[PDB]
């Protein structure tokens, strides 16, 4: 059996978990502050989940959340992310990110997704709520592999039994329930829109499963007030009806780099 957990196991003598310090919550379990013998986040789980998520051990990229290990109700040990999720970060009105900052965040997400696409890995739930910020404000694509969960149940709906983030899903995934790198690209465009609105909910006048017909009618998210025309063009390409006509993440990194660079920090 693929218990490659073996290589990833943190012995019981190497992890102190602080169960009184809940720093997060998912459908599968809580996240606790821990001490790895460094600071860390420790996600509780409550076979197929582990085997399908354990690939993340091989991943290392600055804009992708890494795995520190598994301790054994097994515990997934992840890097501490001081500034929480990206969506809450930008909704905090005590801080005013610049437009350059916000595009910067999307550029970092694009870089993380470029890496994951180059490893032939499909995220399936890319969204601002699922990216995390560390102490240096580096954005990490998260909520995948052993970190995979629903961290905000408002935005997931059932339909097979799966809980689907319908307002981030590509048109073909809404029809077929199948995901691909190119459906991640669709989601990426929605995340960009989230960034430019500082975390407004998409399609707020559309009841969850009325989204499919809305998109079939030839309709899309409207251009945010602070979103520059070239970036809205990127968003619209990301939501092309034909998957293969959507840009690659490599093209997105390049084009968003250019747009980012035209702004004053
Ligand atoms: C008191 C809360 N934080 C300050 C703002 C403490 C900072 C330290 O906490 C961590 O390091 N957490 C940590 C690290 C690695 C992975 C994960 C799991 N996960 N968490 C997600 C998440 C986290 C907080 C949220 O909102 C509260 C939220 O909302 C929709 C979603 C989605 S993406 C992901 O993979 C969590």
């Amino acid at each position: 059996l693929v218990q490659a957990v073996q290589h990833v196991v943190i012995g019981p003598s190497s992890l102190i978990v602080h169960f009184n310090e809940v720093i997060g919550r998912g459908h599968f379990g809580c996240v606790y502050h821990g001490t790895l013998l460094i600071h860390c986040a420790v996600k509780s789980l409550n076979s197929q989940f582990l085997t399908e998520g354990i690939i993340m051990k091989d991943f290392s990229h600055p804009n992708v959340l890494s795995l520190l290990g598994i301790c054994l109700s097994p515990l997934v040990v992840l890097p501490y992310m001081k500034h929480g999720d990206l969506r809450n970060f930008i909704r905090n009105e005590t801080h005013n990110p610049t437009v350059k900052d916000l595009i910067g965040f999307g550029l970092q997400v694009a870089k993380g997704m470029k890496y994951l696409a180059s490893k032939k890995f499909v995220h399936r739930d890319l969204a601002a709520r699922n990216c995390m910020l560390d102490e240096k404000f580096t954005v990490k694509v998260a909520d995948f592999g052993l970190a995979r969960d629903m961290y905000d149940k408002e935005y997931y709906s059932v339909h097979t039994g799966a809980k689907l983030p319908v307002k981030w899903m590509a048109l073909e995934s809404l029809q077929t329930q199948k995901f691909t790198t190119k459906s991640d690209v669709w989601s990426f465009g929605v995340l960009l829109w989230e960034l430019m609105t500082r975390g407004a909910p998409p399609y707020p006048d559309v009841n969850t499963f009325d989204i499919t017909v809305y998109l079939l009618q030839g309709r899309r998210l409207l251009q945010p007030e602070y979103c520059p025309d070239p970036l809205y063009e990127v968003m619209l390409k990301c939501w092309h009806p034909k998957a293969e006509m959507r840009p690659s993440f490599s093209e997105l990194v390049s084009r968003i780099s250019a747009i980012f660079s035209t702004f004053i920090g």
